[PDB]
């Protein structure tokens, strides 16, 4: 239905590898150095790189943007400068790969920028998109990782807790918060935190303060605050920019 941006980026990157590989006299950079033919190469070069390894790295999803890709490519050039010298014929050949890469990247600049933003929404110009992405990660990577948290991952099931919704008027759970995040309900940490805190408050109301349910929700809330603290600078900036628009 929708295009997969890493599937797309990787194809664009691999086709740039294909074009560099087709450039004249580039074969020494096609595969990793064989030390039996390139004397003491690995004693001299600490971080070897070559186009086959670069392609394998693309296929491992190692490059979410053009910059990490270009870094490794440029390392091919650096390594030739160190081993053979900056004006050696091989260094100019490697430089010719990097120059063709730079041309190809410039030609597709705009497409690459959309892909990189889709792959990493922190790069998105839309501040609400970035903010929501952060909140989503806090929920999936931190809150949902809390041990013993499974019953908080979905709404309480009245088949298993028949009384629950007779006591609790405003139920809340982590899946519902994620649905809220995906709809961009939250423009600031405060409205996000009102929903997260509601999870704990409901467990206090329904179970009491000494319940396991309450200790688990307390930990969920705690990692949520701990995590938002870690990201304070970026979230503050994003909050400020969402309020401007």
């Amino acid at each position: 239905r929708r295009t997969d941006p890493m599937v797309t980026l990787s194809s664009i990157l691999e086709s740039i590898i294909n074009d560099m590989r087709d450039l004249p006299n580039t074969y020494p950079f096609h595969t990793p150095v064989n030390a039996k033919v390139v004397k003491d190469y690995y004693k001299i070069i600490t971080r070897p790189m070559d186009l086959q390894t670069l392609r394998e790295n693309v296929r491992k999803r190692l490059y979410p943007s053009r910059e990490e890709f270009r870094e490794h490519l440029e390392l091919i050039v650096k390594n030739s400068a160190t081993y053979n010298g900056p004006k050696h014929s091989l260094t100019q050949i490697s430089q010719s790969m990097l120059d063709l890469c730079d041309e190809k990247l410039k030609e597709k600049e705009d497409k690459l920028a959309r892909l990189e933003k889709a792959i990493n929404p922190l790069l998105d110009d839309d501040d609400q998109v970035a903010f929501s992405f952060i909140l989503d990660n806090i929920v999936t990577q931190k809150m949902m990782a809390v041990p013993d948290s499974w019953p908080f991952h979905h709404p309480v099931n009245k088949k298993f807790v028949p009384d629950y919704y007779k006591v609790i008027v405003n139920p809340m759970d982590l899946e519902t918060i994620r649905k809220n995040i995906s709809k961009h309900k939250y423009q600031s940490r405060e409205s996000f935190l009102d929903d997260v805190n509601l999870i704990l408050a409901n467990s206090v109301k329904y179970n009491g303060p000494e319940s396991q349910y309450t200790k688990t929700a307390q930990e969920i809330v705690n990692v949520c605050y701990q995590t938002l603290t870690e990201y304070d600078e970026h979230l503050t900036q994003l909050e400020k920019d969402i309020c401007t628009a």
